[PDB]
């Protein structure tokens, strides 16, 4: 049964509802990025809200800026912005539930103006974003704002008609200020330690090129709270679509997938209001940093350590790894030696256990979440999820090989053949620019980790790291990962 206002009513008997009417809900939230996580997080918790009757007017206008969404707005308008959120698990009390919690998704192909008189509107007060990790435009070697990128030189050039988070927002908020209308909240909800702190030095560096009224103005009057924002969302694959109409007969072209788990904790620093989401189980806190500083470091931080070299190996699935001992081991090593004794506090949780629930988490076999989307853009989730961690071993003076090994792996990873000799294609936006660092083997360690916007200052000037990294790359490629990690194993 295809999944649609019309066969709502007709679907398999399992199969939660919205318990609202839909065509009751209105706007209040404009989201930019509309992929997987966005719907099984944000869209879920505001739909769970919904259910309960109250903030049916929080409902999630979609918004992208890339050729790329055109797929997701069409799929979803030809259900009437309905989706199945698909929850997979082994241990598992999952549940499949129709999501009604978003009501349109405009693309700025379609209108720059349109999108920005639907960011200027009243009824809009917060702006949310899932624009990935390197979506923001921040160096962090040097916490620069990159105003030399072509696009943000095309918007600074053409505020009427941008292309970028950034353009869009200004224009909206410039066009709310001329006609009375308060500022909303700009929410971000992607993988940075301090997102919200991102979000704002960035849109704030931005609006300073334009004039220091519009960056005043701004700073004064919108809100930028960090969050720590976590479930498993892998990519829809045709396997994952497929099986939702095996098991629960519902045709959805575009359905998300995610694990059981779920958390949201908050900063609640809201403008202009915003939905009652602690009746679902959102958490709020005075400061959300350690928390985030703690997932991104620990599952973040382990997701890479275990993709690149998984990739290589020939293994396609996160639950893969988790069934490869030593991949189980280095993994764990790398949690308790490596980044534990970097964290700040983070009151209310015991880190043992929860690195244990990390473990549990990627053994997931269910879920089937893909190296493939764990690998892809490594270029900009490096410096987010594992250069910090590097930085500190090496300003301590402490073992930089299993962090090391992380960085040699997606080197030989850009070659774009595993062990078992099957090519792959690299899921990066500078893909081709990685690809040219790796070319020859002798100048990769001098080409590869000068690349400041990827490994910032310390790493290229650290002879302990430079030398890890390549006793790590050489040994990766001679001896195959499996060898390199039993080695690596029995070290002190
Ligand atoms: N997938 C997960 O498990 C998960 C977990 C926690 C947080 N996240 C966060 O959410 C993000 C998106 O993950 P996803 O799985 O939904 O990815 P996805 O590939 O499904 O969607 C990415 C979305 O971002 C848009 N996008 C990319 N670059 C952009 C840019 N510069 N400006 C505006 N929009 C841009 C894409 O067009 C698309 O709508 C991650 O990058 C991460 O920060 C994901």
């Amino acid at each position: 049964m295809k999944l649609n206002k019309q066969n709502l009513t007709q679907l398999a008997p399992e199969v939660k509802l919205p318990a609202y009417t839909l065509a009751d809900t209105r706007q209040g939230i404009a989201h930019i990025g509309v992929g997987g996580f966005h719907r099984a997080h944000q869209a879920y918790y505001t739909d769970a809200l919904m259910n309960t009757g109250e903030g049916l007017d929080w409902s999630i206008c979609g918004v992208g800026l890339r050729s790329e969404d055109r797929k997701a707005r069409d799929d979803l308008a030809g259900q009437d912005y309905l989706f199945t959120l698909y929850e997979l698990g082994d241990t598992d009390d999952t549940e499949v539930r129709v999501i009604g919690s978003i009501s349109d998704m405009l693309l700025a192909e379609d209108s720059a103006q349109a999108l920005i008189d639907k960011l200027a509107s009243p009824e809009i007060r917060i702006v949310s974003l899932t624009i990935t990790e390197g979506g923001y435009c921040i160096d962090d070697s040097n916490g620069e704002f990159m105003a030399h990128l072509p696009q943000i030189q095309h918007d600074l050039a053409h505020p009427s008609s941008p292309k970028t988070v950034f353009g869009f927002i200004c224009a909206a908020l410039t066009q709310r200020r001329a006609a009375g209308i308060p500022a909303f909240t700009v929410m971000s909800c992607d993988n940075l330690p301090h997102n919200g702190a991102v979000t704002r030095k960035a849109l704030l560096a931005f609006a300073a090129l334009h004039n220091a009224e519009l960056h005043d103005w701004i700073k004064a009057h919108v809100s930028f709270p960090n969050a720590m924002v976590d479930r498993i969302t892998p990519m829809t694959s045709t396997a994952h679509r497929l099986q939702l109409h095996d098991e629960h007969g519902i045709d959805d072209a575009w359905p998300v997938v995610c694990e059981p788990f779920v958390q949201w904790v908050l900063e609640d620093k809201f403008v202009n209001g915003r939905p009652a989401w602690e009746k679902v189980g959102v958490q709020f806190t005075d400061d959300v940093t350690p928390y985030e500083e703690m997932k991104i470091g620990l599952l973040n931080g382990s997701h890479l350590a275990l993709t690149y070299l998984g990739f290589l190996k020939g293994y396609r699935f996160v639950h893969e790894t988790m069934n490869d001992p030593l991949f189980v081991a280095y993994m764990r090593a790398y949690m308790d030696l490596d980044v534990t004794p970097n964290l700040a506090p983070v009151p209310g949780i015991d880190l043992t256990d929860y690195k244990q629930t990390l473990v549990d988490r990627f053994s997931n076999q269910a879920i089937a979440d893909q190296l493939e989307r764990v690998c892809s853009d490594g270029s900009s989730k490096f410096p987010k999820f594992t250069v910090p961690t590097i930085n500190r071993l090496i300003a301590d003076g402490r073992e930089t090989e299993r962090a090391a090994l992380v960085v040699a792996a997606w080197a030989l990873y850009l070659k774009g053949v595993d062990e078992n000799g099957v090519s792959y294609t690299i899921p990066d936006p500078r893909a081709e620019f990685c690809q040219g660092l790796v070319s020859d083997d002798a100048l990769i360690s001098q080409r590869l980790l000068a690349v400041e916007e990827i490994f910032g200052t310390a790493i290229p000037n650290s002879p302990e790291f430079v030398a890890a990294f390549e006793r790590c790359y050489g040994s990766l490629r001679d001896n195959g990962v499996t060898t390199t990690l039993k080695h690596l194993l029995k070290k002190p």
